């Protein structure tokens, strides 16, 4: 069971990660940035190419 998230707090401006994920990654008018809305909105080798866009990154996976 490996589940993650990410840090919407430190995304810009961009989609590079909602494109590699239109379903867990989208950002929010509450959180004016993207965030995983849904861990299981998208897959975890989206969720990878994913992570590999952004450029600080800013996501995470989470254990357990
Ligand atoms: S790739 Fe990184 S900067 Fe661009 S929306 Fe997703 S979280 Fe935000």
């Amino acid at each position: 069971a490996r589940k993650f998230y990410v840090d919407q707090d430190e995304c810009i401006a961009c989609e590079s990660c909602v494109e590699i994920a239109p379903g867990a990654f989208a950002m929010d008018p509450e959180i004016e940035k993207a965030y995983v809305k849904d861990v299981e909105g998208a897959s975890q080798e989206e969720v990878e190419e994913a992570m590999d866009t952004c450029p600080v990154q800013c996501i995470h996976w989470e254990d357990e």
